[PDB]
């Protein structure tokens, strides 16, 4: 049993809710929020802007750090840092962006990452600005993810379709 609330059952291990993941993740704290992140973890705008914004950009400071000392992730990638006011840990994870010619086969790959962590909230990757289709994105989750994914659509519209789409 878990504290996720009001989210519809798409498969044994994923659930979807018309939420704000901001909001989402102040009020359950979860063990660990993910982060539509790009390689430089240049939280600007989508969700990054905005988990990174609800840090008062202490999300912002850890990154730069965290890159002067590593580098850029890979398109495909990820990494554990502290989720803040928002969840024990944010796992940052790197979908392919349409609108840089990323190849969209790197989706899987992204969403690969989730398995390390048994629970998870977090956003369709590389769905809003980064401009891949949001139901293919819900698709490759359900295929790809088998641990416990609670997953955040901000848009009511869009997840209404993603809800009735859904096979
Ligand atoms: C149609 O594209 C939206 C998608 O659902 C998407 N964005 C989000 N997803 C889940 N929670 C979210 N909180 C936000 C707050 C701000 Br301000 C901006 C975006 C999001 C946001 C890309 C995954
Ligand atoms: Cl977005």
């Amino acid at each position: 049993v878990n504290s996720f609330s009001g989210y519809l059952k798409l498969t044994d291990n994923v659930y979807i809710k018309n939420a704000d993941i901001v909001e989402e993740a102040k009020k359950v704290k979860p063990t660990v929020v993910v982060n539509a992140a790009n390689v430089y973890l240049k939280h600007g705008g989508g969700v990054a802007g905005a988990l990174n914004k609800a840090t008062n950009n202490a999300m912002q400071v850890e990154s730069d750090d965290y890159i002067a000392t590593n580098g850029p992730l890979k398109v495909g990638g990820s990494c554990v840092l502290s989720g803040h006011n928002l969840a024990k840990h944010c796992l940052h994870v790197v979908g392919p962006n349409v609108n840089k010619g990323e190849d969209i086969q790197l989706l899987k790959s992204a969403y690969e990452n989730f398995n390390q962590h048994e629970v998870l909230l977090a956003p369709l990757l590389s769905a809003g600005i980064f401009g891949a289709d949001p139901i293919h994105s819900l698709r490759v989750c359900v295929d790809t993810v088998r641990t416990n994914v609670y997953l955040a659509v901000f848009d009511k519209n869009l997840y209404d379709k993603l809800v009735s789409s859904f096979l």
